[PDB]
């Protein structure tokens, strides 16, 4: 069995290996990369996502989200308070302001310590989930707007044609902006490219141990757990590495820098934070190996998780028993 300790693997494809996206994912899995839940891919030196980032300031963040925390430093939830629209240039200036800018620090580890000590005492503003792409149309390799669609994969594997579309999303971050512990919708893969700016630190639980993290979360968030049998689908709960170590939960950590891709694998729980002003692009995708995970994915039916149009068909075809209850949650 490859990668039996479930370590995060880092890959350096050549320009020739970067041509065929599906084939490279399957290669990484042949080496055990999925066992970690997360892998890093450093593009060949010849590759670029676009020519420059000099002309992005007029992108609109229609609904910036202020991430307000409650709890204790290592165990907290966050809610998202909607703020007035602002452009990317306005948001960058805000991120760089004395109130929001990254503090002086020695290295990534010192910054990680400061994040976990102090996060809860501040409310950073995140431009998340903005439909669009920063890949140049002429970039043919690993262009997250040109991937094979999940609807086409389901049709190729299972024969059933379904409605829905699959497009990428932009994230504009600042110091302390936070992504809560989650797996993807329908336990899909994700791919995330950090286009510019400061790093993103990730934490991940191996898929084979995801139920250990769920059982800890039910203990640490007991009201939320009574409200919903899949409350981590709400994407609001944070648990620190120190607390994970105290409770014996297997995990790994890694820092992504600008110009690097991260892939999350089916049922790989992940969480993390941004070091400073940055912009990332991400999308979900599927492979043949996903289908079995999609069929077994938990679902939120309490009303909180509310998701895209395209998840309807996935539930309807892969989980027909759950469909009626899940759809009530959506309505
Ligand atoms: O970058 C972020 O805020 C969150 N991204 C992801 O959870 C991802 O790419 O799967
Ligand atoms: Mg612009
Ligand atoms: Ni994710
Ligand atoms: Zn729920």
């Amino acid at each position: 069995a490859q990668n039996p300790n479930c370590n995060i693997m880092i890959f350096h494809p050549t320009k020739e290996e970067f041509n065929d996206f599906d084939k490279y994912i399957a290669y990484m899995e042949s080496q055990g990369a999925h066992r970690a839940g997360l892998a890093k891919i450093i593009p060949p030196k010849e590759w670029k996502a676009r020519e420059t980032y000099d002309n992005i300031s007029e992108i609109l963040i229609a609904t910036p989200l202020q991430q307000v925390a409650s709890g204790r430093a290592g165990v907290f939830t966050q809610y998202h308070k909607k703020k007035k629209a602002m452009t990317v240039g306005e948001y960058r200036h805000l991120a760089n302001s004395k109130k929001y800018q990254t503090p002086p620090h020695q290295n990534f580890e010192d910054l990680e310590r400061k994040y976990w000590k102090n996060r809860i005492y501040n409310s950073p503003i995140y431009g998340a989930d903005i439909s669009g792409s920063l890949f140049d149309e002429n970039t043919k390799q690993w262009n997250l707007g040109h991937l094979g669609t999940i609807q086409d994969l389901l049709e190729k594997e299972c024969g059933v044609v379904i409605e829905g579309v699959n497009t990428p999303y932009l994230y504009f971050g600042m110091w302390k902006t936070t992504f809560a512990w989650h797996t993807e919708d329908m336990d899909l893969y994700s791919i995330n490219y950090l286009h510019l700016g400061e790093p993103k630190t990730w934490y991940v639980v191996p898929p084979e141990h995801g139920q250990r993290l769920e059982r800890l979360a039910r203990e640490l968030f007991p009201g939320s757990s009574r409200g919903c049998g899949a409350f981590l689908r709400h994407k609001v709960a944070l648990i620190s590495p120190t607390v994970l170590k105290e409770n014996g939960i297997p995990f790994n950590r890694i820092t992504q820098e600008a110009g690097e891709f991260m892939v999350t694998f089916p049922y790989g729980y992940h969480a993390g934070f941004n070091h400073g002003f940055n912009c990332a692009e991400a999308i979900n995708f599927a492979t043949p190996r996903w289908i079995d995970y999609g069929k077994m994915a938990s679902q939120c039916s309490c009303g909180e998780a509310r998701v895209t149009f395209s998840m309807d068909a996935f539930v309807r075809i892969l989980q027909p028993e759950r469909y009626d209850l899940w759809k009530r949650g959506q309505d």
